[PDB]
């Protein structure tokens, strides 16, 4: 039951992830307008708060399935971090 209601979560956070990768992919870093900064920031705050989420499961859970999820998640989270956190640095030139 909450192996499987967490894997579907998961699945919503992937969702997300795939929302920030393609902005993060169709918009220019050096060019990235301050509104579209702010809603990657926004969507960033939220995958952040679901990294956390992840890490607090990740301990928690036995099942391989759903822990292989969780790492899964992390990493793809992180990746969404960094790449954000780049957008920054070139639009101020500080990369």
């Amino acid at each position: 039951e909450q192996i499987g209601k967490l894997r579907s979560e998961l699945e919503m956070v992937s969702g997300n992830v795939r929302v920030m990768s393609e902005m993060l992919t169709e918009l220019v870093p050096t060019q990235a307008e301050p509104a579209d900064l702010e809603l990657l920031q926004e969507l960033n705050r939220t995958c952040r708060a679901m990294q956390q989420r992840v890490l607090e499961l990740i301990p928690q859970i036995a099942n391989e399935q759903l822990t292989e999820e969780l790492l899964i998640v992390n990493d793809n989270l992180n990746n969404v971090f960094l790449r954000h956190e780049r957008f920054e640095r070139f639009r101020t030139g500080q990369t």
